């Protein structure tokens, strides 16, 4: 049911780096990591959380829809893209940190709890301040888990409405073209050592879904595209994207 396959290393080595990628063949139920250790070790999901909290929001009606206009606050951050007005859609793919503090805020702590736990997210703990905790509090999810999340999530059978699960699933939407179609969130956790970067989603082909987790030692900002690029070459190597 699980298979550890070393050989991706190579993908980590020759960008001098350190991680794990965790794969799920959704129509074999089979899962493939090249290290079952790392593959359950928890961490800070970071940006990822983006995921439950939107959910959450969306079903809150903290968010109307995907067109609600998140106006900016005016404070200028170092992330520019951050400084201007934010969708759910561009929030999402520009990471925007402020927008989702806001929503854990309106939501609330109690409100919080209880949707991770109906979640199953993670470690459940929401520990920490109601608006940082997926950066500095107590909450840890591992690779594995994220995928037992995300399966929930594609197959619409988490504790939301049918309508919040499409639209996050909408805000995911990363690349497509005539091959596949990637959904997913990037995260980056800078805060609490060790630093680290994650990508989580799933490639949907004509007829499976490979579900994926990522996590790699991040040091720097530098290093932020090797999230996308090594998932990309195991992904090649396993013949799920040509
Ligand atoms: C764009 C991002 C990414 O792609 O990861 C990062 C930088 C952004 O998203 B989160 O992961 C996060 C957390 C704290 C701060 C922060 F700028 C971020």
């Amino acid at each position: 049911e699980w298979q550890e396959n070393k050989s991706w290393n190579a993908h980590f080595t020759e960008h001098k780096s350190q991680g794990v990628v965790v794969l799920w063949n959704e129509n074999k139920q089979q899962g493939f990591t090249n290290n079952l250790k790392r593959a359950n070790q928890a961490f800070l999901p970071a940006s990822t959380f983006k995921i439950p909290n939107s959910l959450i929001a969306l079903d809150l009606g903290v968010v109307k829809d995907e067109h609600q206009v998140f106006k900016w606050d005016g404070q200028t951050r170092d992330i520019a893209t951050w400084n201007r007005d934010h969708n759910l859609i561009t929030a999402m793919k520009y990471s925007v940190v402020p927008v989702y503090q806001e929503f854990a805020r309106q939501i609330g702590e109690a409100r919080m709890s209880k949707m991770l736990h109906a979640f199953d997210y993670g470690n459940e703990d929401i520990s920490g301040n109601v608006d940082s905790f997926w950066l500095d509090g107590g909450i840890r999810i591992s690779a594995t888990e994220q995928i037992s999340f995300l399966r929930k999530l594609y197959h619409n059978k988490l504790h939301v409405s049918e309508r919040s699960q499409r639209i996050v699933k909408q805000a995911m939407l990363t690349e497509a073209n005539g091959d596949y179609i990637i959904r997913a969130k990037t995260g980056y956790s800078t805060r609490i050592e060790p630093k680290i970067g994650w990508w989580v989603g799933w490639v949907e082909l004509d007829d499976n879904v490979w579900f994926f987790a990522m996590n790699m030692d991040m040091p720097t900002s530098d290093g932020l595209g090797l999230r996308q690029a090594i998932t990309k070459e195991v992904l090649k190597q396993e013949k799920i994207i040509p």
